[PDB]
């Protein structure tokens, strides 16, 4: 392992909301894959279930639109129609309260789901440990 494994404390049984801590946004995703942050919480993108493949291991979908998120080999997120290797993330605990979400894939370069305060989605090089805009907090429909 190239992470620790302080886990969360939830399960996968309903869906969740994705508000990320930074700039107050919840993550979003577009019909045609375009993903970032609002913090309008009557948009109709920004409903999530996730699952896991393994233990802390999990895919994040989009209920609306039914696309996996995922990162690419840039770092960039993105939206996949099919589940692929760069739909997995690492879904751990953080600063005892948060959840953060690790790209399987890049596991070893600390690539992070993240928003910036203005709402737009942080690459996968400019995450790391110790930032505010990896800190989830999945919030109830």
């Amino acid at each position: 392992h190239h992470h620790h494994f302080n886990l969360p404390p939830g399960n996968y049984k309903k869906p969740k909301l994705l508000y990320c801590s930074n700039g107050g946004h919840f993550l979003r995703i577009l019909p045609d894959g375009t993903v970032d942050g609002t913090r309008d919480r009557s948009d109709q993108h920004i409903q999530w279930q996730l699952s896991a493949e393994s233990v802390g291991e999990v895919y994040i979908k989009s209920t609306e639109t039914g696309q996996y998120l995922a990162m690419d080999t840039d770092g960039l997120l993105y939206g996949s129609q099919t589940p692929n290797e760069e739909c997995l993330f690492l879904e751990r605990l953080e600063e005892n309260h948060y959840n953060t979400y690790i790209s399987k894939k890049h596991a070893e370069k600390n690539w992070f789901v993240g928003l910036k305060k203005n709402g737009s989605c942080k690459r996968g090089p400019r995450t790391h440990y110790g930032q505010k805009a990896i800190l989830f907090l999945p919030l109830p429909v």
